[PDB]
């Protein structure tokens, strides 16, 4: 069957200031041509808590086989306590599993110039949770994308539309073992 991958993300998945159809999850949906459906449920600026608030309706609506969780970066960019992000992501993971879906957790990191103890504590939550729940820990693309000015919006913060095909292709590779297409 044609399973659904739900993406529960922030602007890194929604695309910042662009059409939904331009963002990499839609490009991935197109690449997969109904082998698998990708539903992007991402909102620019969302904290982990905001994503968690949206999750139950999405699980009910979409009954996904997998949920790619790409959240917490906004919490970290706002300096909130890592344990709160960890606990929120924990609850998301619990809810995904309780809906008979498989979570996939994307590692998030802050940039190299961020406060370093804090950044390390923030980034550590992701491998910890992936081990705790025994779920896939997906790699994070942003630092590599930021190396390409031609893939970044003017702010130097958000990937642009030209980045999206590259991210889609890379994500397809990361997700290949999970969807197991013919
Ligand atoms: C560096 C951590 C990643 C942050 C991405 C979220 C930005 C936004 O959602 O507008």
């Amino acid at each position: 069957g044609m399973d659904t991958l739900l993406i529960l993300g922030d602007s890194l998945s929604a695309g910042y200031r662009m059409s939904a159809s331009a963002a990499w999850p839609a490009l991935l949906n197109d690449k997969w041509q109904s082998k698998t459906s990708v539903v992007n449920a991402s909102i620019s600026g969302d904290t982990s808590q905001q994503g968690l608030a949206r999750l139950p309706a999405l699980l009910k609506q979409h009954q996904p086989r997998w949920v790619l969780v790409e959240l917490g970066g906004n919490d970290g960019l706002r300096g909130f306590q890592p344990q709160q992000t960890e606990q929120t992501l924990r609850q998301i993971l619990q809810d995904v599993k309780a809906a008979n879906a498989e979570p996939l957790l994307m590692q998030i990191r802050l940039p190299a110039n961020y406060g370093r103890r804090y950044n390390e504590a923030f980034s550590a939550i992701y491998p910890k949770l992936a081990k705790e729940f025994d779920v896939p820990l997906l790699p994070f693309f942003l630092e590599e994308v930021k190396k390409k000015p031609q893939w970044m919006q003017d702010d130097g913060i958000h990937p642009n539309r030209d980045a999206q095909p590259f991210i889609a292709d890379w994500m397809a590779k990361q997700l290949q073992p999970l969807v197991n297409h013919d």
